[PDB]
């Protein structure tokens, strides 16, 4: 029993979370994250000041997306700070440039400003932590760093609230980690009635009433993970493994760019997930099965954006990725 | 993937009118997502929104009414029971002193509590005046009683079984009416009137759509149907549970008042013996004296301070008999 004392605290060795944050989980891994995070930190902005303001999505892919559509479902004021899709045609893959946007954050009072550090289904991952959001010491941060959480050295500091469960619409299965600021909590509690009520800020649920949820505390699943990683270099570690992992695998289809298309542009080109297509569509399914083969499975694009994704995870070893990056340099000299 | 459905549908003889699905929580979490869910429904049919109304009858039926209005669901107790008999709980007022108010108000849902738990109040019938209203959509919490209580699952728009955090499974079986309704909101209606809205992965007809679920346990989900099917199904229990407790009782009110049973027999729960000393000095000793006799469970429930006799499917008569004896033992050594 209580075995998430013990995991927790494995949790705050490898990623250093201070003191002015607390660890907790909750049942959920995917959907659940969006509405709670952001009914919860409207309500802690009206305990800390006395009045709403609209929340901040930077949206760069799917998740990214998702979010801010819930947010705008439950009626929480929010809005679009911008759409990457509307930056090049429609279509994911680039994240637009601070000076294009910052402004319309400078300045301007946020509940919190929510970012998706790694879009799976598009591949395209934050190359940093947007320096506007960061200097603004009156905008809360919530961030996904779904995808790398034990992977990507971040100072958990500049963070109001961390989530990592999946990126999937997972049902109310999974978990979802949360490091959030005690400031927050305390300021979520400090909020009721007309406050709330008046001003028409949604209210959480009780059941995902953040304070509540650390109050009333197969989960050592994830403490033997979080043992695997310590002792191993710890998240730095795995985040330069996982970057040599990509290296090497970009390397691969940037140098046959005659055969293959890398969509994604380079400044934010994900490490854990790397999209690609054929230029010539009428191979895939030959591409799939030569990979079958080889024991190399794992690489048909979601069934809606469609090509080839390639998933990079902690565990993959860097020789495993090497066997892909020689089918794939093997693939185009075939064809 | 077991279609643990199949089962239910046949211990219950649901009709195709209804649908059965699970969600991950009990407690809470069926408070929330029932009130803003079939609020939704009423926007659904109609244009407007209506009150709920919310027939209190002990403590549980409570925290679903306070969680509605903290909510914002418009919502409002048609009674409660505890003004009945000096702010305790104990009673349910003859539907005369209430007929009317059902009758001629618009309500989105009325919602009642088959078996209050500590305190031992269960509803003897479904109310006739619920019944008879057409435009009263009935919502039922049967969370002690849902396989040893015979019931007509047409006349309710949504039953709901769990027990009484996020943990463990809360049990639904909802009028396909109303989940068209709610996937037939506008939400933008939804915003104007007011209503707040559900989080998806509380939705019920996404909840329906797909799934995902935290099962293992929902192979022990047949496991304890089927054999309750073959027992004679909720018949056979729920006649079986009426013997455990009606010799209960018999214990308590035979006495030469030694102890009080302070629920009216109007109302007695049939799951849930709640009883207390008229001297109320020895209450230590009742329970070493129990223990005696391995007897043990029996302690109020560290609010209402008498002793609880929670009856449940597995208890055998021959158990409840031996606590009929000791009850009958020590009000005569006692005296």
């Amino acid at each position: 029993t209580k075995v998430i004392e013990d995991s927790k605290k494995h949790l705050i060795e490898l990623l250093n979370i201070p003191d002015t944050h607390e660890v907790f989980y909750l049942q959920g891994g995917g959907t659940t994250g969006f509405s709670s995070v952001a009914t919860n930190l409207a309500a802690a902005y009206v305990g800390k000041h006395g009045k709403i303001a609209p929340a901040g999505y930077l949206v760069t892919g799917s998740w990214s997306q998702k979010s801010f559509e819930e947010a705008k479902r439950l009626h929480v004021p929010a809005e679009v700070i911008f759409n990457a899709k509307d930056y090049n045609n429609g279509k994911f893959g680039k994240i637009p440039d601070e000076s294009l946007w910052e402004d319309k954050i400078k300045g301007k009072a946020f509940s919190y400003v929510y970012l998706c550090e790694n879009e799976t289904v598009h591949g395209v991952e934050w190359p940093e932590l947007p320096k506007c959001l960061v200097n603004d010491p009156n905008i809360e941060i919530v961030a996904d760093l779904s995808s790398d959480i034990l992977s990507r050295k971040i100072d958990v500091s500049q963070y109001g609230v961390i989530m990592a469960g999946a990126q999937k619409n997972i049902g109310l299965a999974g978990l979802t980690l949360y490091i959030i600021k005690k400031s927050i909590l305390k300021n979520i509690s400090g909020a009721s009635d007309e406050t709330l009520h008046e001003l028409g800020v949604p209210i959480t649920p009780i059941a995902f009433d953040y304070p509540t949820v650390v109050k009333n505390n197969t989960l050592h699943v994830m403490d033997l993970v979080f043992q695997h990683i310590l002792k191993k270099g710890g998240v730095e570690a795995q985040q330069a493994e996982n970057e040599e992992k990509a290296k090497i695998l970009y390397e691969a289809l940037d140098a046959n760019s005659d055969f293959y298309n890398v969509p994604v542009d380079p400044k934010c080109r994900s490490k854990m997930n790397v999209v690609f297509t054929l230029k010539k569509d009428g191979l895939d399914d030959q591409f799939l099965k030569e990979a079958a083969a080889r024991h190399l499975t794992g690489l048909k694009g979601h069934r809606s954006v469609g090509g080839f994704r390639a998933s990079i995870y902690n565990a993959l070893s860097v020789k495993a990725v090497q066997n892909l990056v020689d089918f794939i340099k093997e693939f185009a000299e075939k064809n």
